[PDB]
């Protein structure tokens, strides 16, 4: 296990002996880079000196790999490594152990218990140590508790000699802070918890990191129906009529989905639920067939007021025509007749405001513009689009097909399979189970299926008319932009300056303590 590039980076001011808090992507192992800073540590000490080195642990899965993973390391190289845990054995005392062992993972709520009992006398007789997910120091937490110990022995001093301490995490967290200036404050808030005058981060050789954790920068964005939407007008009145027409001989249409919107996949549901009583004495056998012939229409207008929705119109109206192109097809009913003459009426206008430029739906536009951006940075960019329905599927398809200025991409259907395709288009079922995609660029196209992973700068674009959902990533995004430049900032103080800035707030926080 040869350690990476950037996992020496975050090591180094650990090693040359600053108090420090690592902070680093998940599973980039900043675990590991402490057991780098627990072998360099432990070297330090002459002959006939002994360095003592306690990890701590904020949940019993982590504490359970750690004392594996450092006892099988350390033992080897002469250290006593033993862990210790709250399902103690409770017959040796803590103090016999910790003298005894030059290692030590602990839970950190069992040390707390024993310095309150004296039997710990102090924290001086550890020279290292190390705080896994140290962001929870804080509040009256295990950590706190002990850091608070460290430092009044430190203050009120009269002080002895104190360990070194290393903190990891993840995230530093920005608390409630409105501003940058606020967050700034709050991280300060954390190094002086820990007493840490260096926070570590992957500058550096952020290429290689990125290899190792597999990220893709997330990007949400609104879009927004047509301010006019005649064919959706024009559309649910024919669904209107039909509805009117079944619900007349059948005097209780009403079948356990409720308040069925036109152009929703909740209705594609009551139009099913509705055919199912159907496959369940002339006039019984009649009207069952009418509702399946009008419910078989419903569901047809339904998918056209989809495809709409977040494709072009013609998109939309060219699914109607094929459809009752194959009406047609089959021996005619008295009924279709009817039920397509009512269209045929209604075509000549749909045809007028399908043509109309102005309106063109906007979230074809937003969509068109993303992709048209993105292979402008990235040619060799392939894509998977996910949307709504099967039928949206065809729609988008055919328009990028016939879009001169989406001319670079060659839409397919449905990794990598298939090279020749720069863009897929596909819809997947509503499962707890969850798809996954292999590709550069995933586009989330209004969809609502169960969720994606994306595998091997790569991008996920999600798309939706849901207000509530933006404002938040755009909290989210906001808060994360706060808390690196606030980190990026502090790095830029000499430590002499920052050094001033965290004693003052260690030394209000005692007296308040006291």
């Amino acid at each position: 296990f040869k350690p990476r590039n950037y996992q020496l980076e975050l090591a180094l001011p650990a090693m040359k002996g600053k108090n420090t808090i690592i902070c680093a992507p998940t599973g980039c192992g900043k675990t590991f880079v402490s057991l780098l800073i627990c072998e360099h540590h432990l070297k330090k000490f002459p002959q006939g000196q002994k360095g003592k080195v306690v990890f701590f642990a904020n949940q019993i899965p982590v504490y359970e790999q750690q004392k594996s993973v450092f006892s099988k390391y350390f033992e080897r190289h002469g250290y006593r490594v033993t862990g210790i845990s709250g399902a103690t054995a409770e017959n040796v005392p803590v103090e016999q152990i910790v003298e005894n062992n030059d290692i030590i993972i602990l839970t950190p709520q069992i040390l707390v218990n024993n310095l309150k009992k004296g039997t710990i006398p102090s924290l001086s007789i550890f020279t290292l140590m190390i705080f896994d997910e140290c962001h929870n120091t804080s509040k009256q937490h295990p950590y706190n508790m002990i850091m608070f110990n460290y430092l009044d022995q430190k203050l009120g001093g009269s002080s002895g000699p104190l360990p070194q301490v290393i903190g990891l995490t993840a995230s530093v967290g920005v608390g409630d802070a409105k501003n940058t200036d606020e967050a700034l404050d709050y991280i300060c808030k954390l190094c002086a918890s820990l007493d840490a005058s260096v926070i570590a981060t992957v500058k550096h050789n952020l290429e290689e990191l990125e290899q190792v954790v597999y990220k893709p920068q997330k990007f949400f964005r609104k879009v927004e129906s047509r301010i006019s939407d005649k064919f959706k007008y024009i559309i649910a009145q024919l669904m209107r009529d039909t509805e009117s027409l079944a619900k007349r001989i059948c005097k209780d249409l009403e079948s356990q989905i409720q308040n069925r919107e036109f152009g929703t996949q909740k209705y594609e549901q009551w139009i099913v639920t509705v055919q199912k009583a159907c496959m369940v004495k002339d006039e019984e056998s009649r009207i069952c067939k009418a509702l399946f012939l009008y419910t078989s229409h419903l569901r047809k207008y339904n998918d056209a007021l989809i495809i709409s929705e977040h494709a072009r119109m013609k998109d939309a109206l060219d699914y109607l025509k094929d459809f009752f192109s194959n009406v047609r097809a089959a021996g005619f009913d008295e009924i279709e007749q009817d039920l397509t003459q009512r269209f045929e009426e209604k075509l000549q206008e749909l045809e007028s405001v399908s043509r109309d430029p102005s309106n063109e739906n906007p979230k074809l536009e937003d969509l068109c513009f993303i992709l048209q951006e993105e292979y402008h940075l990235n040619p060799e960019t392939i894509t998977i689009l996910f949307v709504k329905t099967r039928a949206l599927v065809d729609a988008l398809k055919n328009w990028i097909e016939g879009n001169p200025k989406l001319s670079f991409l060659k839409p397919g259907i449905l990794f990598k399979a298939s090279g020749d395709h720069n863009i897929l288009i596909a819809t997947s079922v509503a499962d707890e189970g969850i798809d996954i995609a292999q590709c550069n660029l995933v586009i989330l196209y209004e969809y609502v299926g169960n969720v994606i992973k994306m595998i091997q700068g790569s991008k996920c674009f999600l798309l939706t008319s849901n207000a509530g959902v933006i404002e938040k990533e755009q909290i989210n995004m906001y808060k994360e932009k706060m808390m690196n430049d606030s980190i990026l900032r502090l790095q830029t103080w000499d430590e002499a300056v920052f050094r001033e800035k965290i004693l003052h707030i260690q030394t209000h926080e005692k007296f308040i303590r006291d």
